[PDB]
């Protein structure tokens, strides 16, 4: 059979959310995809010998909420928490989108999965033992990834998968 989950990327202005997901999508990195273009896209792949739909939800535009936003973001089953690894304010924002999904699902428990983006960059100004202690407070996995070469792209978005499908069980 096929199970279909609904992914929601989320993170600051400019740390590559429309970057990954076109990775996963397409195969391939952008240098430049329309910051205010905020739309979900179907992928279907093999997880685990499972195929599996991935509905992604790439989040853009600009702060604000609507009957409409909140109920799409509602409906994402998981989330990735994504910063980038040369961006202190935007590691700093991600106590903010946390806050937002649990609100918006109500819930305490709500897959998700820290990703700290732009591995690829010399100049980091997050340190990894940081995010890892982070996300060890959240109870949720960390990943670092680059959407430029492709590193960690997929073990982000099936790591999330994988979230989901244990909250399923309970
Ligand atoms: C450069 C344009 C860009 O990528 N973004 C990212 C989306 N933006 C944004 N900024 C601050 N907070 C945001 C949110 F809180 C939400 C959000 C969440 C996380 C949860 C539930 C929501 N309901 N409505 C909005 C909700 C989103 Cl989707 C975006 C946020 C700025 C521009
Ligand atoms: N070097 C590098 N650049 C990236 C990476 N991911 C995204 N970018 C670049 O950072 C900028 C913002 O990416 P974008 O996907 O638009 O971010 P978004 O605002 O979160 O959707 C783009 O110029 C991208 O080419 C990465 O992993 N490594
Ligand atoms: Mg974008």
């Amino acid at each position: 059979g096929m199970t279909e989950y609904k992914l929601v990327v989320v993170g600051a202005c400019g740390v590559g959310k429309s970057a990954l997901t076109i990775q996963l999508i397409q195969n391939h990195f952008v240098d430049e995809y329309d910051p205010t273009i905020e739309d979900s896209y179907r992928k279907q792949v093999v997880i685990d010998g499972e195929t599996s739909l991935l509905d992604i939800l790439d989040t853009a535009g600009q702060e604000e909420y609507s009957a409409m936003r909140d109920q799409y973001m509602r409906t994402g089953e998981g989330f990735l928490l994504v910063f980038a690894i040369n961006n202190t304010k935007s590691f700093e924002d991600i106590h903010h989108y946390r806050e937002q999904i649990k609100r918006v699902k109500d819930s305490e428990d709500v897959p998700m999965v820290l990703v700290g983006n732009k591995s690829d960059l010399p100049s980091r100004t997050v340190d990894t033992k940081q995010a890892q202690d982070l996300a060890r407070s959240y109870g949720i996995p960390f990943i670092e990834t680059s959407a430029k070469t492709r590193q960690g792209v997929d073990d982000a978005f099936y790591t999330l998968v994988r979230e989901i499908r244990k909250h399923k069980e309970k």
